[PDB]
């Protein structure tokens, strides 16, 4: 069973399901401080609820929202939003790149009982549980996300549930990440390296691929995006297709950058969070990539990913 | 004009009385509280020990504490609100930013951070209809280009409702000169504004200066030295003829997570008193040095009490 912010469905409940996304990106207590800025919280959760509807259309059936803690996650507005559009929610414990102090300055072994608690307990007092622990880092790791990176890896080892990750992909980031899991003795297959589309070195991902690591090819409406796509065709060619989980990294309101910047996203990608389904599988099957190979890539692994396990 | 808003609603300023203007319950972080209660045993557990510790305050003396915490400080108005009720002190609630601002806001311009200050004094803090009675803001040494920003959207806020603006500074940075400066960029007068932190430094001609300007020099970290000298400098401001513009405070918490794990422990051993060192050890060391019950009174009530009144606009 994969937790999401409705409670518990089978692995063959998640159907096709979109690795990385988010509701809303922001910060910690800001949609409650500030809901205004978004318009209104309802403004938003219309907004929400008529992109999953549309995803949904274009046959998206769950979404994971990789977004932490210090991206302000609300699950109680993604549980609003997942039940009006009919789309499970995946929801996500972990550490994205702004921590606030009472975060950075805790141990290892802090940082681990946070997590678990998000993941076997609950979130916040809602008792929604996460399923997928997101982390990320910049450059060569600095010390804190090294410690984050630790106890992601020892809260999946005690749960069973998956680690996706924020890469720098043109500085090969996903390398540093990996040698970090694999010291705490986590499998490579619970691991999926985000970001992956943000470069043209394929070596970089074959390799990643090759030692059993999910590599996602998440921000592909961020950019040419056929260039991004070609990454998934170069992927199957190369016999990785078990490895490769797409997505759109989209959102429906963003407070941690510049105003009116979703302004600026949604008029160069009017699809939103359909644009995988929409443009991407359509460009993949003009390009050759068969059905039983994209219902793999979007069925199946993200399936694998996120059901809990140890083995 | 003679209403401050406080957690529990408006009350008139004769209810303040012994007022402890820089105060917190709970050191934290935007979220964190909410997200992470075990980190402080409980909830339960640290509205009961901030129950504790105010109900000594209110027996001491203190009728109205004002918690200086921030969203990014983690304010949670809700617990405020419950401990107030509960250990029956007022409690003013703080807007602003103190040094821990997230991307949402350390991107904001300084008319949308002025929004966010006018929204948290003339509507409510997040769905709770409860308002901030003064605004908080914090500088380090040199004023960054971003808390620049939170200090001229304060003094704007400040001006379009009346209510106060009290700071951080590091002292021994003579951090006020700086806050002072672009606070008086904006029109704002300095008997709007407590230049706080004010006692860790010995500059007396620092203090003094800012005191002759109309600054209320906030003396609000006493127990976190000696304290003795911190306290002979309330002395030292009111033998130059300052006692209207001080104010005295113990910069108290009673859970902390914005800091290394366990300091709450080795601040709790070393002042037993909490929110009670003020009245308990610090008033009666000031009688001692001869300085009038009367005098007292006027910076523990008077002075407050004309600062936390919205004036002006
Ligand atoms: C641009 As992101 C790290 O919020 O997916
Ligand atoms: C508790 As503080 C560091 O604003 O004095
Ligand atoms: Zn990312
Ligand atoms: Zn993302
Ligand atoms: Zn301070
Ligand atoms: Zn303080």
């Amino acid at each position: 069973r994969i937790n999401t912010v409705r409670g518990p469905i089978t692995i063959s409940e998640a159907g096709f399901t979109l690795t990385h996304e988010h509701i809303c990106g922001s910060s910690a207590g800001f949609l409650r401080a500030w809901p205004e800025f978004f318009g209104s919280r309802k403004a938003l959760a219309e907004k929400a609820v008529r992109g999953l509807r549309r995803a949904r259309a274009a046959g998206v059936r769950t979404i994971v929202d990789v977004s932490t803690f210090d991206l302000g996650r609300d699950v109680s507005l993604l549980a609003e939003v997942s039940r009006a559009a009919d789309v499970h929610i995946v929801a996500a414990t972990g550490l994205w790149l702004d921590p606030p102090l009472s975060m950075r300055l805790r141990s290892v072994e802090e940082l681990t009982q946070f997590f678990l608690r998000e993941i076997q307990y609950g979130i916040e007092d809602t008792g929604i549980r996460a399923g997928i622990i997101k982390v990320a880092t910049t450059g060569k790791v600095t010390p804190f996300q090294e410690l984050v990176l630790r106890a992601a890896a020892r809260a999946s080892l005690a749960t069973g549930v998956p680690v996706t990750t924020h890469t720098a992909a043109s500085q090969r980031g996903g390398e540093q990440q990996a040698a970090i899991f694999e010291s705490e003795g986590l499998s490579p297959s619970r691991v999926c390296i985000g970001h992956s589309d943000a470069t043209d070195d394929l070596s970089y991902l074959t390799a990643l691929a090759a030692r059993g690591y999910l590599i996602g090819l998440d921000s592909i409406p961020h950019s040419s995006w056929q260039t991004r796509a070609l990454l998934i065709k170069a992927l199957i060619d190369q016999g990785y297709t078990k490895q490769i989980l797409v997505s759109n990294d989209w959102l429906f309101g963003i407070s941690s950058y510049v105003t009116n910047i979703m302004d600026v996203m949604d008029s160069v990608n009017p699809d939103g969070m359909a644009f995988i389904p929409l443009r991407v599988i359509p460009f993949l099957r003009e390009k050759g990539i068969p059905q039983e190979t994209l219902a793999g890539i979007t069925v199946t692994n993200p399936a694998r990913f996120l059901s809990p396990t140890l083995r």
